[PDB]
């Protein structure tokens, strides 16, 4: 049985959408074909990598990538993980369902590395929870 296609959509594809991609890869297994992309791609935040690796989740395949090369693709679910109020939080044209799971931008948090890592861990855990519940309802 072929997998359900999911695009996690964000601003820079550096944090929330990368966390979501890896967490759905983990909890969903082969049931989902998972992509993440951003409107204005940056670079995966090192704290994104750190908090995933702390959980034993691999990150070597993560790359910040733009949504423009995907504009002709269709996804059964497009799940926007930036707040629509954020600048460069985009919309995607080809989807069956558009879900909006705004999460706090962990990369916007300030303070020491340890204080920022705490925010990244909190957002990781929130995304993890939402993904577990979403997979379980299917």
């Amino acid at each position: 049985s072929r997998p359900v296609s999911v695009l996690f959509l964000c601003t820079g594809n550096t944090a929330r959408s990368q966390l979501a991609q890896v967490l759905l890869e983990h909890h969903g297994g082969g049931r989902y074909a998972v992509t993440s992309a951003g409107l204005e791609p940056g670079s995966v935040n090192p704290l994104t990598v750190q908090v995933l690796q702390e959980s034993g989740l691999p990150t070597g395949h993560l790359q910040a990538k733009g949504v423009r090369p995907l504009i002709a693709e269709h996804f059964t679910y497009v799940i926007t993980v930036c707040d629509r109020a954020e600048a460069n939080c985009p919309i995607f044209p080809n989807a069956t369902y558009r879900l909006h799971w705004p999460f706090e931008d962990p990369a916007a948090a300030t303070g020491s590395e340890e204080e920022r890592l705490a925010v990244f861990r909190h957002v990781r855990d929130e995304i993890d929870a939402r993904i577990q519940a979403w997979v379980a309802a299917r």
